[PDB]
């Protein structure tokens, strides 16, 4: 109930929110219907329109218009935004060359320069080049200050779970808006994008820059805005604030674009209607720009243009029917759309099982254009797992196409054009990133970079701590001209052991076999050598990896490759090797085909056996540095040592052969050189974090030999090829992956064919930032390098997507 008698005279878009039952008079009230009786006649003026005209200057002040051309208009703060220009003689902010703003030109009493975030809605990466003649303003901000080619939404990619990152850098998993649409069997509660749920402060995780800011006394401008408040009254609101004596006048203001979304969806992403709305956005811009420049504000403030995600061409013939593929249709509910998540429809369903939905859903058409997960098998880039909100059972939807239950959903609900939502790779799906202002480099482009990473600099630009989140600090420190933050590296939490040969052969009963029984001094003092290390700055060349956790761990070096080597996990944490263009793939002789060998530096107890591989029939084992890359015959025995072993399914020893066979090398030669860090990951919960010990649901049959739930390596070399990756004098060149540890190959439809023909687009799915892996592994990568932190930073969050241009 509101008593909606009171009044707005004199509290027009008020900062502070009045509670019930008084009537409000602030730019959310419309959609509570919460405004007083006289909100529309006060706050809401639109008499003579948002221009100034020749034969509006001086006019006499008359209070009934939208804005005004009096002579105080400049010290009320109420000009139209264009008054300057009609009335005084003055050029649009936008005709005006651009010169570098070197220090903030800000008034007296401006205590820091404020942040105005300016965010757009299904602003597609490509309209910035492809509308570009068609929106000056924009142009002009992206060409002046600091501007990314695009910048890569989360999944999904959505509108609220992308919005919401962006105020908290977190992942929606973890901030808690998972989708548009959402049921929470917790509070056994559904949230919507149209209703009364999604205002329930119990949804919303994480800590929004507008709490930051407030929290530690950086006043903020209410951000949000009713959807029927027109974009002219949104933007001198606005100007109108900056006006406020300073103990009363926010620092940091937002303004939402509904466009070109809105019209993308109906139109397509290029459909030719979508120019008219790219247009008016920039016209928007260039009124709040004008507005800044009359109050002498356009060389103090930090602007952010920025999107929330793409837009891709999808229509309604290309929709799947879960109908086609499931007998039981009907016994599950389904979010629908360019994601699909299912569930059962009623709890008292014990027939439900979604082992059998899955496997109804498995390659069975061969153009399917969807690809059904249990979500913990999703893509560890997409970290979308760990929130109960997520449905066990997740669609990944191909680009172009839908998904949908039954075809009566789809035409008792072709309207519709264009949409989002795909995996936040696809080219389609990406987005836009400016910053201009005094805090913003000039004429600057920076790499392409994750919208995770803004609010730590949104933070930075307003002096804040940022709440913990995903973001790495640091990481954009590239875009700024002054406030960087100066990481520090995290200290090293375990020590490693270095254990010489302690054991004799005769002490191992790992029921393991090898013909190494074929055997000279300068040799032997050469061998000697590879085990103390004397190779090491070939195989290592980043310094190892820092332990950041407590656990008891050895070194071990051998002649073509390093590893740190878990006495708790029984195998490697890591292991590293560097592959030159030069380098000879060999083969596994044929005597040396079942070779595994106890390692003499390491305790039969702290070791594996091959014993329980022979009676695990469900578990075979591969090598970490792989035998294939040997350096030579006497060299490829260290590789079979049990020190390198790992526990591998049949079916991924098919994809992790062919990646250590065939794929390193290819890589060394077309990179000239990689250097190679490949390790298990342990993360049963899938919340994206390595796992304790105790959190192990799997072992190799009757041993305590954990089994790893993915694989990854990181695969350095020198940006500049021409340089070889273990003599580079620059900046380095990262891909990685994270490759799921699964007993079957069911994700790959064309699986039953040559690795050559599948395992490569496996990969490439499953590619990764390398802090990504230092989550999962508790490992801190790179520490030793002639680079600087920042940069460092900047290359860890790197991922390489394999999309075209
Ligand atoms: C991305 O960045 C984020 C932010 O840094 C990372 O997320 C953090 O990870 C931490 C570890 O997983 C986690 O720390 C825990 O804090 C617990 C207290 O949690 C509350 O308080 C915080 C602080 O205000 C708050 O943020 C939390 O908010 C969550 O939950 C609410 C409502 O439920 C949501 O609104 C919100 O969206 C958020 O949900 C997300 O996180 C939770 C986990 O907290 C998930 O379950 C959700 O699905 C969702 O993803 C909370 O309101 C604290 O209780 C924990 O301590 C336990 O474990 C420690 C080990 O140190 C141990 O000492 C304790 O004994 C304790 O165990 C006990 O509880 C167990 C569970 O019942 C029980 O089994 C045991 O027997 C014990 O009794 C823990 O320290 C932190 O909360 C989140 N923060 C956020 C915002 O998500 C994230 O990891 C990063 N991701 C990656 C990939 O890097
Ligand atoms: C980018 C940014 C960075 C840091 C702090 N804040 C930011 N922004 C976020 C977007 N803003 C809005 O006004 C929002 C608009 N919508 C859409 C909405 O309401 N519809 C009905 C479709 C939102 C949906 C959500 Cl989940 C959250 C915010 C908004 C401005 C502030
Ligand atoms: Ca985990
Ligand atoms: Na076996
Ligand atoms: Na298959
Ligand atoms: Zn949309």
């Amino acid at each position: 109930w509101t008593a909606t008698s009171g009044s707005c005279k004199g509290r027009c878009f008020e900062l502070q929110e009045v509670g019930p039952p008084d009537c409000r008079c602030d730019n959310l009230c419309k959609s509570y219907s919460s405004c007083c009786h006289d909100f529309d006649e006060l706050c809401l003026k639109t008499a003579r329109g948002w221009e100034c005209t020749k034969d509006r200057c001086g006019e006499v002040r008359n209070e009934e218009n939208a804005c005004h051309c009096s002579e105080d208009c400049l010290s009320r703060g109420d000009c139209c935004t264009n008054y300057q220009v009609v009335c005084k003689g003055e050029s649009h902010w936008v005709d005006d060359d651009c010169e570098e703003i070197k220090v903030p030109e800000c008034p007296a009493g401006f205590v820091r320069p404020p942040l105005i975030i300016f965010s757009v809605d299904g602003f597609r990466a490509s309209y910035m080049k492809k509308g570009s003649k068609v929106m000056p303003n924009i142009e002009k901000l992206r060409s002046c200050g600091t501007h990314a080619p695009y910048m890569r939404p989360v999944y999904p990619t959505k509108t609220f779970p992308n919005l919401y990152t962006l105020a908290t850098g977190l992942y929606p998993e973890s901030h808690g808006i998972v989708g548009n649409s959402m049921y929470d069997p917790v509070f056994d509660a559904s949230f919507h994008l149209r209703g009364r749920e999604k205002f329930n402060h119990r949804w919303w995780g994480g800590q929004p820059l507008w709490i930051t800011a407030t929290k530690q006394g950086v006043r903020a401008g209410t951000f949000f805005w009713s959807v029927s408040i027109p974009h002219e009254r949104r933007i001198l609101t606005i100007l109108q604030w900056l006006s406020l004596p300073d103990n009363e006048r926010p620092s940091v203001y937002a303004f939402y674009s509904e466009q070109p979304d809105f019209s993308g969806h109906k139109y397509g992403p290029f459909g030719p209607e979508m120019t008219n709305p790219l247009r008016e956005i920039d016209k928007t811009v260039g009124q709040l720009m004008d507005g800044l420049k009359q109050l002498r504000l356009h060389r103090c403030v930090n602007v952010i243009f920025v999107g929330d995600h793409g837009m891709e061409d999808v229509t309604c013939d290309r929709t799947e029917f879960l109908s086609n593929y499931l007998t039981n249709v009907d016994d599950i509910t389904l979010v629908p759309g360019t994601l699909g998540r299912i569930r059962a429809k009623s709890i008292n369903n014990s027939k439900y099982d979604p082992k059998t939905i899955i496997a109804a859903l498995t390659c069975k058409k061969p153009d399917q254009h969807f690809k059904p997960y249990m979500k913990q098998h999703l893509p560890k880039r997409l970290h979308y797992a760990n929130n109960r909100r997520i449905e066990d059972i997740h669609l990944l939807v191909d680009r172009r196409w839908h998904v949908a239950r039954k075809p009566l959903d789809v035409y008792k609900k072709c309207f519709f054009q264009g949409d989002h939502g795909f995996d936040n790779k696809v080219n389609s799906m990406q987005t836009v990133f400016v910053g201009y202002g005094p805090t913003f480099k000039y004429r600057t482009k920076v790499p392409p970079f994750e919208n995770i990473e803004l609010y730590n600099v949104m933070c930075d630009l307003l002096g804040l701590k940022p709440a913990p989140n995903n973001g790495t600090h640091g990481s954009l420190n590239h875009l700024l001209r002054t406030n960087t933050f100066r990481p520090t590296m995290p200290d090293e939490v375990s020590r490693p052991n270095y254990p010489g040969i302690m054991y004799l052969q005769s002490e191992f009963d790992l029921g393991c076999t090898c013909d190494d029984k074929v055997e000279n001094k300068l040799e032997e003092l050469n061998k000697r050598l590879h085990t103390k290390g004397s190779t090491k700055e070939r195989h290592l060349l980043y310094g190892r990896p820092a332990v950041l956790y407590r656990t008891s761990y050895d070194i071990l070096y051998h002649t073509d490759f390093e590893s740190g080597y878990s006495e708790i996990f029984l195998m490697p944490l890591w292991t590293s090797y560097t592959i030159s263009k030069q380098a000879e793939v060999s083969s596994i002789p044929e005597h040396l085909t079942n070779c595994v060998r106890p390692d003499v530096r390491v305790s039969p107890g702290f070791s594996q056996n091959c014993l329980a591989y022979k009676n695990d029939k469900q578990m075979s084992y591969g090598f970490l540095f792989p035998p294939y890359l040997s350096s030579s015959p006497e060299a490829k025995y260290d590789a079979f040592l049990v020190t390198n072993m790992v526990p591998m399914y049949p079916a991924f020893k098919r994809v992790w052969a062919y990646f250590q066979r065939v794929l390193v090398k290819k890589y060394a030669s077309e990179r000239n050189g990689v250097n190679v860090i490949s390790g298990p990951i342990f993360d049963y919960n899938y919340d994206g974090l390595r796992d304790t010990e105790d959190e192990i649901k799997q072992y190799v049959e009757g041993s305590s030999i954990p089994v790893p739930t993915h694989y990854y390596s990181i695969i350095t070399s020198c940006l500049d090829f021409t340089q070889p990756a273990d003599k580079c004098d620059g900046p380095l060149s990262v891909s990685s992956f994270i490759l799921p540890h699964r007993p079957d190959n069911d994700e790959s439809c064309n699986s039953s064919e040559d690795e050559s023909k599948w395992v490569e687009e496996l990969m490439k799915m499953h590619t990764a930032r390398v802090r990504d892996i230092e989550h999962l592994t508790g490992l801190d990568f790179y520490r030793k390098t002639s680079r600087s932190y920042s940069e460092i930073l900047t290359l860890k969050t790197y991922l390489h997507t394999y999309e075209s241009e």
